[PDB]
DNA sequence: ATTTAATCCAATGGTTACAA
DNA sequence: ATTTAATCCAATGGTTACAA
């Protein structure tokens, strides 16, 4: 079992069996190179091209002795690396203040949904679309929770413009 | 069991218990439709929406009571649409030669592979990408055995600037 | 009382074995 | 001798039930 995360401020090392949040973010940027790798292969040989990190993919990271990295934990956190690649502004200030305040991981997680969600709203409540429009960011499955808030949203703003 | 395709030129009806090569496009015209409904209803419900024809499209056009559509035909004839709407002309031409010498239905079929993987030598042999750069087409997951014969093609052509 | 990663599942793209 | 469409299958995206 890998350390678990804590929050950490943006070049934070953290101390004692614990990861910070730079090296959660780090192993995007891992599986990304790896999805680069396996779609080298697959034009070679004529076969499908995967567009996203998939299945494929997790098993070609583990082959390549990447152990410490696995799919439930990847999609567990994508919306975090999300709002890390959009507004990496943002996303620092609200890891210091989650440090601050003495948070722990799983709510830091809860709060990057709202941002995200404020992102939507500006590019017609289509985050497929946001999140294609990023290169980093369009190799990842958009987590069904995200859109389902997305979706909430919408429909609360178009009951909201009945006024 | 739907009554069997025969060869026929453009604008020909089948006579008698048959079906003619106008009418197996149509049904390809069909399943682009099923697509376009199913998608109005992801997006309206903010669920992920399919662009290309899948499962998902072939139980609607069930549902809808296009019981003479099966995935298994659809897949079976793919390259022949693929042909008509990439040069309508050629298919055209084919078409008629095939119907003058009483050739059958599977025969036919066959001959539909070279002028595709012809079109495919003029763009790079990227056939995934010929298929997307055409509005009809792109939705249409491209056939194995067309992948193939694109890629035992390459490599024959690169073995032969070797000269 | 938290956080992690093995397990399981319905549905998928693709094919085979069969029927007419 | 041809042509059609039911059936089956390994692998997928996604989640749950569990372990540490």
């Amino acid at each position: 079992r890998e350390h678990p995360f804590i929050v950490t401020e943006p070049g934070e090392v953290a101390r004692g069996k614990k990861n910070g949040l730079d090296y959660l973010f780090h192993l995007y940027e891992q599986c990304r190179e790896f999805l680069l790798q396996v779609q080298t292969i697959a034009k070679d040989r004529g076969e499908k091209c995967p567009t996203k990190v998939t299945n494929q993919v997790f098993r070609y990271a583990k082959k390549s002795g990447a152990s410490y990295i696995n799919k439930p934990k990847m999609r567990h956190y994508v919306h975090c690396y999300a709002l890390h690649c959009l507004d990496e502004e943002a996303s620092n200030a609200l890891r210091r203040a989650f440090k601050e305040r003495g948070e722990n991981v799983g709510s830091w997680r809860q709060a990057c949904y709202k941002p995200l969600v404020n992102i939507a709203c500006r590019h017609g409540w289509d985050i497929d679309a946001v999140f294609n429009a990023h290169p980093r960011l369009s190799i990842w499955y958009v987590p069904t929770k995200l859109r389902q808030l997305c979706h909430l949203e919408r429909n609360n703003a178009v009951a909201a413009a009945a006024a």
